[PDB]
Parts: structure tokens; sequence; C-alpha cells
């Protein structure tokens, strides 16, 4: 029937399963630095539009309720005001872990993952982005085996080296329209690659050849593979981000045993549910859009889960640079999760409880082996 | 202005124009089929994931509601039990007449529409599903000249044969790019079908030429053409089924006279609607979404009706096996038809009442020439 | 928080930045005629499923509710009883300025912007259309070179002339996957164009060419260029109006300064307004689903503002023919307005009406240097 879930939705603990660093508190201009993190736009585009989106706005907000200094909300912070303030908003929101990407890298980070827990109060772990690594392998052989071999020993090796899964940023090179790719092609999209100067991969004969290699030892590990997908830069290609575009790929693997996982998804979150309701290992979530398009995430969330089973959507911020691009992620959600399963027909509050408790928290915590760290 | 229909819909027939066949509810993994069936994932899709969506649940909502045995719910039934059981939840809803894609055979099936009627306690028709007529006739010929032959004139006698209507599966085969295809191609494909032992027609040049040329055979006969169109399975290409993908064929034919249903839609029934309100003789429904996306069902019909004209859009279930899928794509429908009319503006009680009408029953008995049956 | 902007939105002026001519209203067969503008079917389409659509039921509300005399409601009007009808309909929903796209002519037509402006009793400007100026332009010239000289010279001479804008139509000939082109395929486009005898510009390498090569005119004015973009005729080919294909053009000349709007949008609003999210100097509209899918507005209105800034989203009509249909726009805009912004977080009330602001008028204003004819 209608159920009130809002008290327990406020204590319902959060693996973000897929996030980003943060920055020193200590930065000068954190006004403009909040505004340029809440939209996926360039430096050269306006700031005075970015400041027209609501994002920008939700982020203010969460500034000034949780601001140190109510009169300097958006003062910049020393180390125990910023570790303070982290505090204050991963506690809110009942964050538990994050899984920080660490592909990414913001301008003034902070890179250590045990600094960034002590920042933020709970246990913090790596994901292996899978594109940045072989970037930086390139610039060390050359030729294709002997970069393969390098390459590969060190995706082989994630697990033991700490990493808790595993990460494609395809979507924001060549899109999503996997297909399988002979060694010839790779080698030639390597050469070119090497001799082209460009640091960035961005040749999709040879991502697509990786990505299909990559596969079998990734499933022998046993962790996730976590693809971006739609909701990109303007450098990035959002119609070849349909992720339909990957049923080959994922025909190929998920009956081996690889565990994908759709991250942001929109404007393609129909899409990626569908996608979770027919094929096996396959999660989601609709992070990004719930943060920066924070009016969305409601009707977002509910469209991704018309046909998608409630154990395949996942929580997770997307979120870098700043701890309110964390809280406004966790809030959005957290409303949208109230307003679906409030009035959801048929389910008793139980099910509705252990669907909300999936979805937050425990789908991640068996996929990614973190059971031990979303203990109560 | 604002009105309260939920009385008027609760009585007003539905004329279900595509559905398919039940199962013999003597089987005795009851559970597990209703399971099965509520989702378009194959026999390896964990069921587990299956029971963690929304349709599932709704489905033992009507079980437990309509259950012959209060105490044994999910219990298998004699055939007494079974007819009155059926009788129950299509006499609820107020189902008048099933037409039933005979194409589809599930495990265990009730194939005489005689007994089916008997069953269910209303008249049962069948409709003619193009491919499987012409795999059927392929396994006796041998050149594509005899087989288009024997299969042509098949088609031809359909109408004859007490057929009401036909059904390709284009969608999940080849997808809806359909384009003209020289008879040199189809016949090629024809050669290529045989000589590969597969049963299954999956030729693109074939089919497509299929169509083409069954349509004037149809036409001539004055009965519709329904095409699955969006959610498939794993092996159906999704990106595909975008009905816009058909304008050539709806721009050869539609003005000809040709009667053209486009099945489920989802997640493409914007489109479907928008063809719906610019070509003419062009219906569709939002079956299989409404009883296995059951939360999307109001949305969803209200996103398909923006612009179409409301005597284009017509009720349907896609529901085979079990009457309780019947039961639940007719709960979900009806309850959008209330949502959406009620606070709908500019028109009165009565032109409500008479769209309601036309998508429920009576745009599909004058298109499908089943007014007698409409009768109250 | 909880605001209650009705009474504020009704006030709100609004500046029509894309609309078109209306007609004569002494002609006689005005239902059918508002019956045939209220969707983009053409004259072969059945008239009684048109008017089984909502539009049109939107259409005759609004005749009923300004009528002049309220027992023949939809009787043909003389001319100062039109006058008088058009300012009633204009003047309720506060509109300021239209500005009229002058290349499509609908039968009967007042052509005159002089006599528009008096008929409406606010300013009327004119918007130049690129393919029907290139179209009259071949007509006066056998080569490319010569044909290209006279038409560019007409674009460079807009301004001058009193245009205040500029409009593509290529969404309706040859879709919006725009790329560029060498002189030597344009101007075998333009010979082939020439021989064929059609008047109408269908060819794709010599649109292309035309719109790469006149944004450089288009910067220098220093007016925007508007876009037709999604719900279009049967012979429109939606599937190439996703506006995402545009991004290569988007690429080139937004960063150089060119204003592109993106008109209509529909389905692809969601698509239009991460465009405004990431590009500079790209606004859009959702005109034309605003009145012919009257239904929708509210939820499209808030689907397409989930990542767009509120500083790029315009208001227009895409209105023709009668002032119903600039009405429908009109009311159905508003409501969307008052519906989003009243529960909208994080920003004050002020915020709400800046933006409100903006939407209706400011931003056009801005955009077409239309500030004084806006002022108050
Ligand atoms: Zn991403
Ligand atoms: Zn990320
Ligand atoms: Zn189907
Ligand atoms: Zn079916
Ligand atoms: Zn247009
Ligand atoms: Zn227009």
């Amino acid at each position: 029937g209608m159920d009130d879930l809002s008290e327990f939705v406020d204590q319902v603990p959060l693996l973000d399963h897929h996030c980003h660093f943060l920055i020193d508190g200590k930065v000068p201009n954190r006004d403009d630095r909040l505004a340029q993190v809440s939209t996926e736009a360039d430096k050269d585009y306006p700031l005075a539009d970015t400041k027209n989106r609501l994002a920008y706005h939700g982020f203010l907000a969460l500034a000034k309720e949780f601001a140190l200094d109510a009169n300097n909300p958006l003062a910049a912070m020393n180390d125990p005001g910023y570790a303070t303030y982290n505090h204050r908003i991963f506690g809110h929101f009942h964050f538990k872990e994050l899984l920080i990407d660490t592909g990414f890298v913001p301008d003034d980070p902070i890179l250590d993952l045990d600094q960034t827990a002590e920042l933020v109060g709970i246990p913090v772990k790596a994901i292996y982005r899978l594109e940045t690594h072989a970037e930086d392998f390139m610039l060390e052989h050359d030729n294709f085996a002997a970069w393969w071999q390098a390459f590969s020993n060190d995706v082989k090796q994630a697990k033991a080296h700490g990493f808790v899964g595993f990460k494609s940023i395809a979507a924001y090179r060549v899109g999503l329209h996997l297909e399988p790719v002979n060694v010839i092609e790779a080698a030639a999209g390597f050469d070119t690659w090497k001799h082209s100067g460009e640091k960035r991969l961005t040749s999709k004969p040879l991502i697509d050849y990786m990505l299909y290699h990559v596969a079998p030892f990734i499933i022998a590990q046993d962790m996730p593979l976590q693809f971006h997908v739609g909701y990109g830069d303007a450098d990035t290609d959002m119609y070849l981000g349909n992720p339909l575009l990957m049923r080959d790929y994922l025909k190929a693997f998920t009956k081996k045993g690889l565990k994908v996982v759709l991250l942001h998804c929109y404007p393609y979150h129909r899409e990626a549910g569908y996608l979770a309701s027919v094929f096996p290992n396959l999660y989601f979530d609709i992070s990004l859009l719930d943060n920066l398009g924070p009016s969305g995430a409601s009707r977002v969330f509910n469209e991704a889960v018309e046909l998608a089973p409630y154990t395949r959507i996942l929580f997770a911020s997307d979120a870098s640079t700043y701890p309110e691009m964390y809280g406004l992620a966790a809030r959005q959600f957290k409303q949208a999760l109230v307003a679906h399963f409030n009035q959801l027909p048929f389910v008793d509050l139980a099910q509705k409880k252990a669907w909300i408790n999936a979805i937050c928290w425990q789908t991640s915590a068996k996929l990614y082996h973190q059971e031990r760290e979303l203990r109560v």
C-alpha cells in the first residue's frame, strides 16, 4: 500500500560505487570551482550560464546548510575545518564507502586515498581506469607486443595491487558500438597512436581490441567493469553513447561471468534498465544526472526502473572535487527513492525496504566484495 | 473539467487485439512459470533477478486476489478449477474477445481456439503470423518460385481460412528499416536460408521482399497487419526497432489502404504516436510494457498520446500463458486511462467516454471487423 | 520553497521569437482550417482523425472563450471583427512582439507585416529563411558561381533589409547531420538541382555547403540562426532530426560567435537542453509541441530543463494561420512555467521570477536585439 519511507531512507547507508577525487579545501576561488564542477561544460563555456542551471544552486544550498561559518559560507578552509566540513556532509547522508576512479584528476587534487579516507571519515578504495593505464604504458614501449604484455600484466595484477574494480571511458573517446577487432588492426592503431605524439588514447580499433581482450582477465579476478554511458562533455559524441550499441559485447561476456556496470546512463536510462532485465551480471546507476540534473532525479529514477530488477540499479554520485557534489547526489537520490517506493503497488513495506537497501549499498557491497565495510 | 471516470472505466469492455496462447493449468511449477513469463529474459537469466522486478509481484498479487483456494494460491488447477479461475479474471476486467497470434507457442500450450474460448468464456480468433508460415512452407520446397507461390497463396487464403489479421515479427529477426528488395536478392536469401539448415527465417532481403509483396494481398482482404515494435528479448536488436525506420514502408502502403498496427512500441511510443498523427491507417498499442513494466503504464500512456489521435491507440495485453498476465495488463491500462482522462482539459465528459470506448474496444472492433462480438 | 507564481506568470510579456503568418479572417471554412492547422498531417490525412487529437479541441476551447459572437463562435470575420478578435487573444496572453519566418506561406495569407502588426496590435518583424531565398535565386542563374554570388550577397544584406534573424529548414529536406562539403560537390548539387526542374531545394551537399558558408556572414551581422529540429511532416525523416547530429557544426561555429536556436526539438528536447549546457550561444524552444501536443507541454518543459540553463530556453509558439494557435501555445507554456517553478527547490522567489522573465521575453530580446519593443 501507501507507506512513508522518509525516516527509513534517512538512515540507509550509501556505498558510492563510482566517484572521484576531492580537491584541496584551501583553494581560494571556491564559489567558481563549485560552479565549474557543477557542469560538464569546459573552461571556455560562460560561467554565468553555468550559474543559471539548477545544479549550481543546489550546491550553494548545501554549502549554506553545512557551512562552518554561516557568515562566510563560501570561504576556503584549512585542513581541520575542511575535514569537519566533509565529515558533516558525508555523515549527514550516511555515506559508508567511496570507490574512486583514480583516472580522473581534478586540478589541485587530493590524490592519496588514505588522506581522502581521513578527510571524509569512511573507507576509500580505487577503481582501475583502463585507458589511462594504457596511455601510461604506451609511453614506455615502441611496439604493440611489448606494450600489450606490460599493460595486460598490469591489468591482471590490479586485484593484487588493491584495486576493487575496473573502468572504461570508451564512451568519451570512441563510443559504445563495441565490435571485435583483429590483432592486425589493433597493432596498426597502436602504431598510429605512437606516431601521432598525442598521449590521449582515441583509437577505436585499439580500444575495442583492449576491451574484448581484458574481459577474461577481469572475470578471472571477479571484479566489476564499469563503463561511462551517456551524459558527457562537448567532445563526447552522445549519439554513440546509447548502451544498446554494447549488445554484442554484453552477449560475448556477461554469460561468461563479466560483471558490467553502466554508469550515469542518461538520457539512455530506459535502455540501461531494459538491458538489466535481459542480461545477467548487468548493473547500472543514474549518477551525474542525479546531482548535475537535480530536478530530473525522481522522474529519471522512475523511468530507469520501469523494466529493471530493483537488484540491478545502484547508488553512485559520480562526484568530484567538493563534498557538496556528493551531498547533492545523495539528497536527490534518497528523495527519488522515497517518492518512488511510498506509493509503489503490489509489494509490502518489508520488500520496499529490502529493495532500498539493495540499491543504496547492499548490491554494490556484494558486487565489489565490500561486505565488511558495510557492517553496522 | 475534472471528472471521475473510475466507475465508467471499470465497466468498459476490452477487445484484446493482440495476445497469445494460454498453457495447461495442470502444469506443476506454476510460481516459476509465472516468473518466467513475467519477463522477456531467457531461461539462462537468473530467476531470482526476474523475481526482483515489479511485474512478478503484480502477477502474484493477482493470483492471490482471484485464487480458487486462498490457502494454496499458487496451486496447479484441474480443468474445472482452471476454467473458473480464468472466468474470474477475464470477467473482472470485462474482456470480450481475444485475437491470438498463433505463431508463438508456449511450452505445454492450449492450442485449440475453441478450447481456449471455453476456458476464458469469450470468443477467441486467430492472427496469421507471416514468418512462421513462411518457415513451414520453406520446408516443403527446394526453390524460391515454388515456395513463394505456395506461401503467397496461403496468405491470400487467410481470411477464407478464418484468420482476422496478420502479424510480422520482423523486428525480432532483422529490425524495422524496411526497404524494397529485388527478386534476385530475395531468391538468393531464400537459397542461403534453405542451405543453412536453420528453420528460423532471419534473411533481411527475404523478409523485406515478403513484407512489400504481401501488402497488396493483405489490403485486398481488408485485414490489419501487426508489427512487433520495440521491447524484445536479448537476441532482438532494440536499436533497429525504432518505428521511424518504417517510414518508407508506411509511405508505400498506408495511402493504398494497408492498416498497420504497431505493437508494444516502448521505448519508442512517442515515435509511434507521432506516426499515428501523420499517416493514415496507422494504429498502435503499449502492450507488453503495460503488464511487464507495470509502474510505467500511466506515464507511458500519457507520453504515447501527446500527439496521437485518441482514435489510433488500442488496448492489448500481449499476454500469454496465464490469466494473471492478461489481468495485470488490463488493470494497469484501465488505471492509466482514469489517471489520464480525469483531468484532461478542453473536452467534456462525453468526449472522454467516447475516447475511452474507442481505445478499449471500439476502434479494434472496427479495424478487425469484430463488431458483432462487442455487442452488449 | 513553494511559491504561487500564477498571478506573476499571467502578467509576464511574451516575445514570440519564431512564428508564422496569419490568414485572412474572411476565409469561409474556419472550423476546417483550424483543424487542418492543428496538425502537421497533410491534406490527404483524414480530417476526422485530426479532430480526434487534443490540439483541435484546445483550439475550439479558445475560439469559444474569446468569440466575438457567442452564438456563432466559428464564424468567419470581417476586418474590424478579426482585428478585435486577434487583439483579445494576443492581449490576454501579453504577447509583445512576433518574429515571423516569412518562408512559410499558408493559403490565403496576410503577407504584409505592417498589416499583421495592425491586426494583432504589436510589432512584427521578419526572419530570413535561407532555403526559400536560395530557391528563388536559383531560378535567376544557370551556374553555381553566379547563383552563389547573388544569394550570398542577399544573405549579407539581410540586416540592412530589416530582417532580424535567419532560419534553416534543413531538417525537413536533408536532416541535421551537417558535415562540411567541398565546392566541387556543392556545385554538382546545384547543377543536378537546376537540371531536375524541381524548385524545392533538397540537395544535402548544397544545403550543408550553404550552412557552413553562410555562418560567417550571419556572425558578422550578429543575428541568430534558427533551425527546425524534430516534429515535422510525413515527408520529414524524424530519425535525422536528432540535434546531437549537429555537433560538428556547433563545434565549428558557436565558439566563433554564431547564435544558434533549436526550434521545437521534440522528441529530442532532452538532447537540445543537454547541448545548451555544453555549447556557448546555443538556445532552444519547445514550440509546436507546446500547442499541437498540448497535454505534453508541462512534462516536456520539465524534461527539457533537466540540464539546460534556464537562460537558454525560449518561448515560441511556432503558430500560423489563426490566433487560437498562438493563444494555445501561450496558455500551455505559461501553465508549464507555473507548474515547474512553484515547487522548484534551492532558489528563491526572485530567482524564479528572473528565470521566467528570461524565458518568456528577456533572453529573446537580447538575442534578437529587440530590447526597445519589450520596454514596459
Ligand atoms: Zn562517467
Ligand atoms: Zn565518473
Ligand atoms: Zn511482440
Ligand atoms: Zn505478441
Ligand atoms: Zn519548424
Ligand atoms: Zn516554424
